[PDB]
């Protein structure tokens, strides 16, 4: 029924980095024409894009519409932004299937892009201030990583299930070291080459390309990241080093029905079995996986062992050891080139970057049943199963 | 198969008026509780929240998912918001359609919500300001109002569409005076009372309830409306008097299948019969819904003809008149109630709100059939067509 | 030696009152027109303009010479600003009176001007702050009324004032209310117009004249001040009421050599006999005019006795019942016209507005010697001795 | 009469260098200290402290009085700050020579203190921003650089200047170069030496201490001068390298009786035999220094031709060219150690800059009477005669 014909994400950035003065609807754009390209299909033939995104403010109206406008799909195809928080980029794939399913578009252009680097700093000042101070708040911590139901950072709910799983420091340091070690050996073997699109930084003083995951760090070690300081709890656990960073970034798929993909002669990266969305406590936020996972294995008539290969995001190294232990699926196929933590985070696009090194893992060492899955801010969890034809 | 069960909406606030302190998802959650309370149906059988919203700067994460919290949907339900800016309102009850029709949810809430008093104001401050001044960006201006490619506002993509169909002062402003005659008759006569769902305004020096339609000029002259200047053109037409307002509110919807109405005792006030989208040239956004009507009634099998109500948005009267200029609809059938000239146009929320006038009117009058357009900044229309049971 | 041939001021306003958005500068240069129109002199002879002024942030270059230039004092002549917080608009005329005195100058203007209104909220941002919420300063608060050293406001400075002389919240209150009916009745009588000079508040819908002390409340009662809750230390003495306030005004003097006011047949306000400047601890800083007015009576070969009348600023009642207990002065010869818990505390111009309440009543009542004195925040007074012609 | 016993002054530092977070009263705390010791007297001896400070928002309650206290100066002494633009730290010490003519003060310590750094960006926000964005004012440029009759730019001033004396692009070129040269001759041989006192950066990770000036470049060239562009007139001639810079620093002098001098068997550094302040058009405000000199050097009974050595500073090229031309004195006996094209101009602090070059450099020639002389912004000039002893 529905299958992902192509799909792209541009390198993840660092915080204030590469991507640092770059509008995320620019490398949504990039994107967009990237997935159209490798697929061999036009711009106007796209009915929609659909762009999770998190932090938006002060981008101008609609930034999944100037994506789009920017790469050539016409004035007559639509676009919209969607946020549901870090599930976002996976779960406009979900919503752009839903189009073509219940037959009101052909063909849609997917994902999410985000720049965090960019989220602006903002006060409400309409009433005005007539005496005293007032706080300038950074709309990437308030309105992307704070829970607006206790208050704290994303980093505390991490604490919440490092506590409740009993997962020690030298656990969470253990799987960091393996996700940046193994982010590392991925991207020296060229295994994120088809997924990423090179993404050009227009300069002044001269122009860059930017086509390698620059948040991944080489050499880590175990010393290094067992002397940082924990972050959020004064005497927690949770540290930079364990936790995903802030990162800026954009992902995309383009879908068509199975048969329209057929028709125009393409090789789809595979064919969405089902996907879902399930709620949590917002204390431990980390879980969503758990439900959210295994009712898209129900809804797809799959068991976990069916599993070839899973992408199961990085939030926090808490919280990525508790969906794993929970659900018990064989670690050696989870996050197999490494994740956001090595890789970054850029949150409303992370759901389609996590869907994008699946499909190309998937596509590399021919494994038939995938599923992404993210934790969602204010306790929700998205999972999609993905099947190669 | 899918059908509206209920709706509600709270009044429209003016701009800094009754709502100017309310964060959106407050007026959201008295919404999200009113639709549950009318269909009888209890918060815990929620699966999903889905609001549209344009402006959420500083109201912290995924505003859809407090608002649901708020009016008490459990935690393992799911919520996310949504920007197809003007069309968000009503794109978003579409949206919640698909999610029951493609058997991924039974029972969902979705309109929009808006504060746009409450939008702050933004600087992107990460690097530094070495020296120089630098600008506080009107988030509601920048995000809501104006066009990304060509940067101007929204009134001038208005004064485009007016100078495009010839559309003189004396004929936008005689629009205006009866939008506001008709505004101001309905909600004499009690026509609002059934769709609003009175909020209250948790104040300290006394709480206060809001029940009524703030924005609406009672005594509307055509003598004080041909005296206004021209806001956007300096040598225009388009004025205050007949373009909307800048206004804060929320409005919603209670999906389901039509059987699980029937299996409840429920008496839906509508099935969604079809929908669409369509884009149009940005400089004429105001256009948007010709293409989107027109392609909604083709997917529904009617014929302009078979409508018995219309509600098409008032952005503006020149875009308003265009539009029914050229769809040729009988003029008394389409905002019978008066428009958001008068009623105001809380930019996300306003699709959702239009919905609610042209469902309660179509089962006070006795329609069978209905449709709800609006024109989307950017260049896009959206439209739908409701029958009733 | 040297004489106070005229003086003027502007009616003080309340906090965002009638001067709420009138820089500093345009009431200066109304009291320099003033002072020279009442001396028979010409703006042409000014050799230079001293304005006391504390929060001068975003009025642009050195606003004293902004209201000389606005006043038309020539190009040629100087102007500079100074900051001695609350006494500067009286060290400022000393500090006139010492530029002919030395030879320097023959024909100044002194005295102070403060728009607390208009002063801004601003935060050091050349660094950049790489993440997190940051503070916008109120100048006013931050730079005008905060203890540099103890970090607390003027405000707890009076408690401690209060404590150490144990003034009771009844003393204070009855002093405060005194305040209120003296000014009351001054202002009734007209005895503030003399001193004032009215001020035209440039409009767009109406140019609005102010010639009356605003913040002055009329029928001021014991039982609402009884009723305030302290303002600074939770269970403390010190309130809204018995507190001077914050406010927005200009006044000044025209000084020139007893002998050049003699060839141009002006009788001035009166001969500087001397001035003094002493500091105090910081946590008293209320008690600055104890030490300060002894020694301008030391230097003038007065005794305390010898005063004819007194304008010793309302800062706090606390302050001023500790003031006036000490100095021992007979209470019926001070601020007999009302004082500043009244008529208001514009930090910079306060020392010339109490100077030109004093020269007025002198002249009226044929009082023949008098002295002015004020406390300063940072720990410190400022006196001057005044006899008349 | 009035003397000169000691005088000090940090090192210059550059915009957003070494004191980039050091507030102005820390800078000038170390220099009341240097003061003293350098005079022999003890800080309880100190009756005032006067510090010129054109940009103090943001740093609390009159910073004047916060340098004296951490300087040990008793809360009995008193201190202000005063603001005659860049003339500040040379006008101070001709106010407290005046405190001492007049018998009011014995010892005073006046000079100047400036944290161009340090400033912030601010906004008048009380009344609130209902719609559209608003400016973050640099105060820095607002308040200290920018002509408040014209609008524009302290360098368009300068381009007016060199426009009406015809002073080529090379010429000014060939004053900033040889102004380098000159400082960098004297700092490598040591002339800065006596009059700079070292400043501790307290640091966290390393406390520095700063004892050269570092805005000076070492080895500048003609050609490097000659391909800047205009920073102030697109197609103009005065550029970053002719013009002074923006600058951190303080410096003063301490005062006293000759009589009292003589009493503690201090070598004084000199005699304040005259200054004087005199206004000119704002628009060339650069020539200020003319009549100033003329008029200090008339009140004094010289001859230009009898100075000796003359510290003019060089706010521009431009106008430092305009004043020598028209004065005529002998170049090679001004700025003979470099000027604020190479060391800066920190302005609150810079007339008591090159009042201590001045001072330190007549005492190592033997220089018998010297002049220092500033232009000042609002059209104005200041200038001081100072004779060995
Ligand atoms: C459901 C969900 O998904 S919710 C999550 C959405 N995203 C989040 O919740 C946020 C997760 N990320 C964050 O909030 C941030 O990245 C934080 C708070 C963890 C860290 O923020 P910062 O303190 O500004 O990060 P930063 O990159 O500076 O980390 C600090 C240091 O850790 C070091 N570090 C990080 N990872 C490693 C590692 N693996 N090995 C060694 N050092 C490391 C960095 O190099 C840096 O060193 P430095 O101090 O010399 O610069
Ligand atoms: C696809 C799309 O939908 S795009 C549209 C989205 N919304 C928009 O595009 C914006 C349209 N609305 C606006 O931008 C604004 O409301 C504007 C610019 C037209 C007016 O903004 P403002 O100038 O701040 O409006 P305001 O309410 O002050 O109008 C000014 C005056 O007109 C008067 N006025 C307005 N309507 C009338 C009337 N019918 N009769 C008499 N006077 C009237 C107001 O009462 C007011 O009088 P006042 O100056 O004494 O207060
Ligand atoms: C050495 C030196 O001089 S330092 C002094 C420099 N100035 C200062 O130190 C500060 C003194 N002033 C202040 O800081 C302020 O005016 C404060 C903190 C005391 C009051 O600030 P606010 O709380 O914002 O004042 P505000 O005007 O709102 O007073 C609150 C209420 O008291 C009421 N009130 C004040 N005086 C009276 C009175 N005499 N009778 C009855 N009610 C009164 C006001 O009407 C107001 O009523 P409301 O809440 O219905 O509006
Ligand atoms: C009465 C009165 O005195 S009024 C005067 C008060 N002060 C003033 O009016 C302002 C004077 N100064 C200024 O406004 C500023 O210094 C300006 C506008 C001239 C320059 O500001 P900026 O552009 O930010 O200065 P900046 O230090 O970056 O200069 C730019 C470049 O010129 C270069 N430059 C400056 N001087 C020289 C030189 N002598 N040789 C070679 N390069 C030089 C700098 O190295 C820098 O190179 P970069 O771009 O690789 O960093």
């Amino acid at each position: 029924s529905i299958v992902i014909a192509s799909a792209a994400r541009t390198a993840v950035g660092s915080f204030n980095g590469a991507f640092a003065n770059t509008p995320a609807h620019e490398l949504g754009a990039t994107v967009i024409s990237a997935v159209l390209e490798r697929a061999g299909v036009a711009a106007g033939e796209v009915n929609e894009v659909i762009l999770g995104q998190v932090l938006p403010a002060g981008e101008g109206q609609n930034p999944a519409r100037q994506a789009a406008m920017k790469a050539g799909v016409p004035q007559e195809a639509t676009a919209w932004g969607m946020n549901q928080l870090c599930g976002s980029g996976l779960r406009a794939v979900a919503l752009g299937m839903q189009q073509i399913a219940t037959g009101d578009a052909s063909i849609i252009v997917a994902g999410g892009m985000e720049s965090m680097s960019m989220a602006p700093h903002c006060a409400h000042l309409r009433g005005g201030v007539k005496m005293g101070d007032f706080k300038m708040i950074d709309t990437m911590i308030k309105d992307g990583l704070t829970d607006a139901f206790y208050g704290y950072h994303m980093g505390t709910t991490a604490e919440n299930v490092a506590k409740q799983w009993q997962l020690s420091r030298d656990e969470q340091d253990a799987f960091a070291v393996a996700s940046q070690n193994k982010a590392e050996a991925a991207q020296k073997d060229g295994r994120f080459k088809d997924e990423i699109v090179p993404f050009i930084v227009k300069g002044r003083k001269g122009d860059i390309t930017v086509d390698a995951d620059e948040y991944i760090r080489h050499g880590a070690t175990l010393d290094s990241m067992a002397k940082l300081r924990p972050a959020f709890d004064k005497e927690g656990t949770v540290t930079a080093g364990n936790a995903s960073g802030l990162n800026d970034g954009a992902a995309a798929a383009l879908l068509m029905s199975e048969a329209e993909a057929s028709r125009r002669g393409i090789q789809p990266l595979g064919r969405i079995v089902s996907w879902a969305t399930v709620g949590v406590d917002p204390k431990v936020m980390g879980t969503g996986p758990i439900p959210a996972s295994r009712k898209a294995l129900e809804r797809a008539g799959w068991k976990i062992g069916d599993l070839d290969l899973v992408e199961a995001n990085e939030a926090f190294a808490a919280q990525a050891c508790a969906v794993n232990k929970d659900l018990g699926w064989d670690p050696s196929i989870v996050n197999v080139n490494g994740g956001a933590i090595a890789i970054g985070h850029p949150i409303g696009a992370s759901g389609a970057r996590i869907l994008n090194t699946l499909l190309f893992e998937m596509k590399r060492r021919g494994a038939r049943k995938g599923l992404a899955t993210l934790c969602i801010g204010g306790g929700m969890g998205v999972a999609m199963c993905i099947e190669s034809l």
